């Protein structure tokens, strides 16, 4: 079903000198759930219900995001990719994984997890993936319609459209979703990011990483790498392609198409296919990982 309900109960753990906020439910290997920009644990609430008794669901809020602490002193060089994996790397080894862990990832939870699964391959048994960053991108990538403003993200006006205007979760998010949001669901999405100034930094901040064009080179590198492993690994798969969809189309999609041993569903959605289909998407999960766990 949907609904506006969170999944499980908040935890938290020290991390780095910062508290975390993260799900943990049930018993027996991880079922890792990573959201993006400009969300959290809270994209996956109706969608971890499905996998209930399947291992142990897990769903991290990224540092500045969901109930993570924000970082102190923040600015314009805070929030960067190799800040939010240092502090993701720290937890997800704090939590003791072992080494048979499922990845479920999106956006740049989709970076983070692919990136983390090519550094620990051994420990991961399966990976399912929407709406991701498959590769480093060009701006043919993405929908002609969406091309300014993400460009402008990635200029001197990113300051007033995010950090004054919330623009990333105000705007962004509802429109890229295609079923209207309640009331409750707009409001658990804006929590972390109530006040203006660095509480949304890291909003902003994330669409100044993203690897387009060549910029930044420390994460094109990072997606070119793990980019080449998963087109040659045999870890198992699952592809939750979305129409119209969004990221994950044109050559993007031509290009994860390639990867082996995977299975693909298509459902209804643009870029936060998780609040479109959330059924059928917790649905093909726990399919996937039933077969990963006889
Ligand atoms: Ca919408
Ligand atoms: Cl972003």
């Amino acid at each position: 079903s949907l609904g506006a309900k969170p999944f499980g109960e908040k935890k938290f753990i020290e991390i780095k000198g910062r508290r975390m906020a993260y799900i943990d439910e049930g018993t027996g290997d991880p079922i890792l759930f990573q959201h993006g920009n400009p969300t959290s644990s809270y994209l996956w609430r109706n969608i971890m219900p499905h996998c209930a008794g399947l291992g142990r669901l897990i769903a991290c809020d990224l540092i500045g995001m969901g109930d993570s602490d924000k970082l102190d002193p923040s600015g314009p060089e805070r929030y960067t990719y190799a800040e939010h994996r240092d502090y993701l790397d720290a937890l997800w080894e704090a939590l003791d994984l072992g080494d048979r862990v499922v990845l479920v990832v999106h956006d740049w939870g989709s970076v983070l997890g692919f990136d983390w699964a090519r550094r620990h391959r051994e420990r991961v048994q399966g990976i399912a993936y929407m709406e991701a960053v498959a590769m480093p991108l060009e701006w043919a990538d993405f929908p002609e319609q969406d091309r300014d403003l993400f460009q402008a993200f990635r200029s001197q006006a990113g300051e007033e459209l995010v950090l004054q205007d919330n623009v990333f979760v105000e705007q962004v998010l509802p429109g890229l979703i295609l079923r209207p949001l309640s009331e409750a669901e707009m409001a658990a999405y804006r929590e972390p990011f109530l006040a203006a100034g660095e509480a949304r930094r890291p909003t902003l901040s994330w669409p100044r990483q993203i690897p387009i064009a060549g910029t930044p080179a420390d994460v094109v590198a990072i997606a070119r790498d793990y980019a080449g492993w998963l087109s040659e690994s045999p870890i198992p798969k699952l592809f939750i392609n979305a129409e119209p969809g969004h990221l994950t189309t044109g050559r993007i999609r031509d290009f994860c198409r390639t990867w082996p041993n995977q299975t693909e569903i298509t459902v209804a959605g643009a870029h936060f296919i998780q609040e479109d289909s959330p059924d059928e998407i917790g649905a093909a999960i726990a399919a996937f990982v039933r077969r990963l766990r006889p």
